């Protein structure tokens, strides 16, 4: 229906749609308290006028107002004011989606455990839905999906099922060989992932059997091969090899480009010298928005990759981490929820005002590696990250719905979702959050798309900002660098000084303004610049920023005199800066907030 | 303060207290909005007043009310009715605790993410008391805990810490054999946790070196032994076995009691039987209150063994699944903390309301299983069950805050809380909901023990009502048999037809009444009383049902031909019942939906 405005669809960085918040949230519990009220109606009240009039309730109601109250002012001393339109340059955090705060305080009401579908009927159908929603906005064709707790566990799950699918060929082997005849112990250990749910879903009868014998019953679990990642993975990686079993002896970091991007030259060496070895590989992890930096990895060329290697008898699984990049598909799907042709994207961008000037904000490597995640086997996606949906609730697709089998207890809708995912009890009102946010925000370029490219053309306009952006600092002039040239809506940039190449003092002063625009330093409530920072250090990048950092004037004897670059992120999720004069409006405030940072820092 | 009345903590059966949970919505709302307006007062909205009266702002809000009615409608057709004070008898659902409601959607208007401090610091403390809260309900000396997604990952989680704990032997003899001289392989495999910790903290500098040999590895994931529960385990111990490496094979279970819990006769048979076999025991699980039945294990009795094992150099790691019961260990401590004689529990439990009628309501053995869960060394608690928080909160307690080390990451309060868990992002509005909670109800007798004890006293008053319940159905008469006198607050029963000795047509009449007695029937907005219903099947029961079903006329022969018993299950929840004079309404309208059940069975 035209364009859809996302300024009423946040409570505001002002509260400006603070009355509609309110007013709406008042209806829903309305209707609650109405549909309580009419189970059956013949049932009088349990707790009496009087009882409501006693000094017993008050006395509890006022104990209740004190806890609140120390709650509130908790809240209210130490909370992180992201909720600003252009302050708030760090953390992937803004403001959520007004739909999903109402539905879940909505649904929360009836309080609907999704582990079960007898619990709550309707937040299991809207779970499902979900699910569906998600294998369509990765572009699966028979796919599904459902919310997890979030992303690190839901990337712990994809590692559930890499582990147990890679061992499902020795378990037929031992259950019912007819179907892996002939095969070598190293055919085996690189049958592709359809092939394995086309011979498993053939073999009826057995399944049970030959799940019985594969990695659920602790056996094979070093055969079945190497988990490959980004050097510059997020740590849930280690801890999701630790958990499953394989162990942290099991992965194998990949390095990284100078973009930060997964190295497809390394990964192949290392695929195909482990094959030399035999040593299978377990899975490949690509990462589309990488944590530190937004950096999106090319799955096209992991995919392509993976077909000319199954030429010479490699396949590995691929996993996608895209949790926080996963919503930013959007953009580039069309209200019939095919993939746009690149040369016609900035043409439905400007007629759907996903982007607002018409010139290139993607490139076509970050758009075809987007379109390769179809190809992927699962794939991790926050909704609690660029969805704009309230913690707690992460999210996994499966590119074959009968995948699922691999991992199904039972020792359509699921009469149990429990029995198909890795953890157990869930809120129904989780998915009620999710559901109401993909029901008013379509998951392409009518509805989310606009809200992905919202936040990609303010990160666009600071990065623009930063890049030659000059301080008078006494006698010292601070220069404003960025990293490198954003793949996604994460900008990092660093603060030097003219003329000083010590590195060492350059992570000393970045590290400094860090502190004034954090906690650390001050009242958070007071700060008027607010940003994070990382460390990019040799045992986890290589020499990855060593180009970045030798473009700053740093010998690569200072990098390995420092160990390390500390550099500022900022994930710029603000929805309200993609429109250059209201940036503009906040484009002074940050240079004097900065300006009255660096100038305390030196003296 | 003398005594809570806990009516003004729920909203109401009815609605009744509707105005104060709106109105103190409101003012949190309100309270929130104005500190939103007050970071930077100088900054104006940046949504303009003409933007929020624009047609594209109308059509978007419309579209956003079409979508929350279309939610609205959902839920008002299919959610469970569980907020009626006597009506439902089934799951483990009712009402929630209004102060917890109220801080959730408090809490998410900031939407911290609890896995690193500096995303919320307030909900991060909160989340550190909480976790301290929970070690002294548990009666621990120097414990830890924290809030975990659900109770299923909190086990996963208990199992991660006993298997990385029961190979951190082996990975001290090959990174720093000084510490176990002279000890023997099965030594080894039976070092008490206490003196793995105590050596594991005496080896400062190498402690992460021998992680790194620990499980975390991947490596002697079969030679740290089995894993004993219950035979009646929740289904969440396989999954826990499956993901975490040891596999579905190293999982023995234990046989239970004609009372349901575990047969302390048969775990010491198994226990040392793989001792002669030099097969170490990984943990044993004790379950405080079983998902089907309510039982409580012999926790007492568990450790007792353990005790007289240590002399034959046996030791087993134990933990509590408490998932269900866990805040019921409220009831037995006083407002010092102290854990009330057995003797002196009928008069303080008078003098605090917790107990309405003087008379014996829990056993002293499960007093003395309760009270041996601070000897365990992890329990899993679920807020999200007896503590009346909204879905989704569970949790876990560790006995020695120093266990931690044992799964903790870098690669006081922390400050990566994801660094110390399982789990990865979390929503600091789980932690504001548990705080308020436990800060509006303390826990132990002078709070939480108030509302156990309610909940216990309602489920006397059904248990009584269903001893000698006859009901006349045309020419038939059908009798009700409770299960077992409860050992907490679930109430299990069945219907059978006097005279008729057919366990198999038993099984269909229970399984009759529940479908009349759920949402496979009718509307379930129009149900006058709603139950749940499990299977007790031999693979999983054994012969423990037996007796039950011998006491009701049934043969040895017609337990094996019909392989199950068919049992409805009433975890008693609601407040509401412990006045007898309530309960005394609500008997002719429960009597009364069953009849009319009953005599639609039989047309």
């Amino acid at each position: 229906k035209g364009e859809m405005n996302l300024n009423a669809l946040f409570i505001g960085d002002k509260a400006e749609n603070g009355q509609l918040y309110k007013d709406l949230l008042i209806d829903l519990v309305d209707e609650h308290l109405g549909w309580r009220q009419n189970y059956m109606p013949q049932d009088m009240p349990v707790i009496s006028s009087q009882e409501r009039t006693s000094k017993s309730y008050e006395k509890t109601v006022n104990h209740m107002k004190d806890v609140l109250n120390e709650i509130s002012s908790r809240m209210r001393t130490h909370s992180v004011p992201w909720h600003t339109a252009g302050r708030y340059w760090g953390h992937m955090n803004s403001e959520t989606l007004m739909p999903s705060l109402l539905a879940y305080n909505f649904a929360m009401l009836w309080n609907g455990n999704n582990v079960a579908y007898e619990s709550s009927p309707a937040t299991s159908q809207m779970e499902e839905e979900v699910g569906h929603e998600f294998a369509h906005l990765m572009s699966y064709k028979n796919g599904w999906g459902h919310i997890v707790a979030d992303g690190s566990l839901a990337n712990l799950e994809g590692l559930w099922y890499a582990r147990n699918i890679k061992s499902l060929p020795f378990a037929m082997k031992e259950v019912k060989p007819e179907l892996v005849a002939g095969k070598s112990d190293w055919e085996l250990l690189n049958m592709p992932t359809k092939e394995i749910m086309d011979l498993l879903e053939s073999a009826e009868d057995e399944i049970d059997e030959i799940k019985a014998h594969s990695a659920r019953s602790g056996k094979h679990l070093q055969a079945i091969g190497k988990w490959l990642v980004p050097q510059t993975k997020h740590y849930s990686w280690l801890k999701a090899a630790d958990i499953i079993g394989i162990g942290l002896d099991q992965v194998i970091p990949v390095p990284v480009d100078h973009n930060y991007r997964m190295d497809i030259n390394e990964l192949e060496k290392i695929v195909r010298g482990l094959a030399e070895e035999q040593i299978p590989v377990l899975g490949v992890v690509g990462v589309v928005g990488s944590t530190e930096e937004g950096a999106v990895d090319s799955i096209d060329k992991i995919i392509a990759l993976r077909d000319e290697l199954m030429k010479d008898g490699i396949y590995y699984y691929v996993h996608v981490d895209a949790a926080y990049g996963g919503y930013g598909r959007a953009i580039f799907l069309d209200e019939d929820n095919n993939f746009i042709p690149y040369e016609d994207l900035q043409d439905v961008h400007e007629e759907y005002g996903v982007f607002k000037e018409k010139k290139e904000h993607i490139s076509r490597e970050v758009y075809d590696a987007y379109k390769a995640i179809e190809l992927a086997e699962s794939v991790t996606i926050d909704p609690h990250k660029m969805g704009y949906i309230p913690y707690s609730a992460g999210g996994i697709v499966i590119q074959d719905i009968r995948m699922r089998d691999v991992i199904s207890y039972f020792a359509d809708i699921p009469a149990l979702l429990g029995a198909y995912i890795l953890e157990g009890s869930k809120a129904g009102a989780t998915a009620a959050s999710v559901w109401a946010a993909h029901h008013v925000l379509p998951l392409n370029v009518a509805g989310y798309g606009k809200l992905i490219g919202a936040s990609i053309e303010g990160s666009h306009h600071f990065y623009n900002f930063l890049n030659d952006l000059t301080f008078k600092v006494g006698d010292k002039e601070i220069e404003v660098h960025t990293l490198t040239h954003p793949d996604f809506n994460m900008v990092d940039y660093v603060f030097k000084e003219k003329g000083n190449d010590d590195l060492v003092a350059m992570n000393k002063l970045n590290h400094d303004v860090y502190d004034y625009a954090s906690y650390v330093k001050g009242n958070i409530y007071n700060n008027e610049f607010i940003t994070s920072h990382t460390d990019f250090a040799i045992p986890d990048y290589g020499n990855s920023p060593l180009k970045f950092v030798n473009s700053l004037g740093f010998s690569d004897e200072e990098w390995n005199r420092a160990g390390k670059v500390t550099v500022l992120r900022a994930a710029v999720m603000t929805p309200y800066m993609n429109d250059k004069e209201e940036f503009d409006v906040y484009a002074p405030k940050i240079q004097a907030a900065l300006q009255e940072k660096l100038e305390q820092i030196y003296d």
